[PDB]
């Protein structure tokens, strides 16, 4: 599950004038520049000149402030499940972190007593570190449901839920709470309620993955709604959330997993065993990035600044998307490319093939997936029309098949 990393190693290496790289999600600016974003090197000069904060261990759990404004800013300052002290937080070390010991919970008190067998079902297809973590867990039995439907580059919503009803009770399902990585795609709304309704009939438990919570709509109580929707119809589960995306704090690896449970008594005790989980895995969390977030969001003005600085990104996505599209229709590419401004999130999933994807990368030094995967954000007014030529070139240079064409 190394492969977006290893990507990046060898485009940093590449001395080619051309280069580009569009693998791993991680935002650039118009000039592809790393962007730290202005509600961040604000706070961090705050934290930078506040005299009164020390260096002595958080509890293992994590920071209360950042743990309760990161579960609130997943459910609502509203959610009635705040209001009845049924929600946990632990804070990770980001997304992976919490979904690494959300997972190791699962396989030691969930469904039983250290049961592995419990079928954990991933999306066709997911993030490739999502089987990676679950079999570290201990997790034997790790299974997909059908999602991506390639010949309509749509949701398989019909698959899915065929998938989901002949699950067994029990099953752990690995949702991607809003853009979807890969595909770009997610379920509507309406979508969402059948889903609910089969994972509600058949007892299968919601591991929600939020590690883009702002870049599907570019407002972040919309890209929540389907997290809230299952708080309403009354389902226990956890939400694993990163904020390395949505507050470009990559490298201070800053996530919580938020827990949702039918009482009080019932997330004392998930957190009094997540502490064990903590304890033998890295001890207690790292202070900096969630200081900054719980800084960030426990303040009105900080917030809505914050909120701002989202917007910005999910908006040159947008055009990213838009200027892309346009430039392989006026280059008469063949196909069609409305999937391109169709898909959210920070990616889109072009459907080149993988001689297609080695042709970019090996002649034409533009890093992306051997999927097809592109990272939108990657894309610059300054290197649009390369990218968008070099993928000309390899949709009309490579066939699907060599023969019969
Ligand atoms: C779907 C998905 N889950 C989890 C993660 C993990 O993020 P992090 O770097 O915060 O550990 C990523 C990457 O942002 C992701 O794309």
């Amino acid at each position: 599950p190394v492969l977006v990393f290893k990507l990046t190693a060898d485009f940093r290496e590449d001395p080619d004038p051309r280069k580009v790289n569009l693998g791993v999600g991680a935002y650039r600016t118009d000039d592809c520049h790393p962007w730290v974003l202005p509600v961040v090197k604000k706070v961090e000069q705050k934290i930078a000149n506040d005299n009164s904060l020390n260096h002595e261990y958080l509890p293992i759990l994590g920071l209360a402030e950042f743990r309760s404004c990161a579960s609130r800013l997943a459910l609502g300052d509203d959610s009635p499940a705040l209001k009845e002290k049924r929600v946990g937080g632990v804070q990770s070390l980001g997304g992976t972190g919490a979904l690494r010991i959300g997972a190791d919970f699962l396989a030691r008190w969930y469904n039983g007593t250290n049961n592995k067998n419990t079928p954990v079902y991933v999306s066709s297809p997911t993030w490739e570190n999502h089987n990676a973590v679950f079999s570290a867990a201990g997790f034997k039995d790790i299974r997909s449901y059908r999602y991506w439907d390639a010949e309509k580059r749509g949701l398989d919503l019909q698959g899915f839920l065929n998938d989901l009803e002949n699950a067994p009770e029990f099953s752990i399902v690995v949702l991607h709470a809003c853009a979807h990585n890969p595909t770009g795609i997610d379920p509507t709304p309406e979508q969402w309620k059948q889903i609910a309704s089969v994972m509600k009939h058949r007892f299968l438990f919601p591991f929600f993955d939020s590690a883009y919570q702002g870049f599907a709509s570019g407002n972040l109580e919309r890209d929540a709604w389907a997290i809230r929707y299952f708080v309403s119809e009354g389902f226990e589960f956890f939400c694993a959330q990163s904020f390395s995306k949505n507050f470009g704090l990559y490298n201070e690896r800053v996530g919580n997993l938020t827990v949702v449970g039918k009482e009080p008594e019932s997330i004392l005790q998930v957190l009094s065993q997540m502490e064990k989980i903590v304890r033998i895995t890295w001890s207690n969390p790292p202070a900096q990035g969630a200081r900054i977030v719980a800084s960030t969001l426990s303040n009105p003005e900080l917030f809505e600044e914050w909120t701002g600085n989202v917007k910005t990104m999910a908006d040159r996505i947008l055009t990213m998307r838009s200027e892309l599209r346009a430039r392989l229709e006026a280059l008469k590419t063949p196909g069609t490319w409305n999937h391109i401004t169709d898909q959210i999130g920070m990616f889109s999933f072009t459907g080149l093939n993988p001689k297609q994807v080695e042709y970019l990368v090996n002649e034409k030094h533009i890093y992306l997936l051997p999927s097809g995967r592109i990272n939108v954000s990657g894309l610059t007014t300054k290197n649009l029309d390369y990218v968008a030529t070099s993928i000309h070139e390899a949709v009309t240079k490579i066939a699907e098949n060599l023969y019969f064409q």
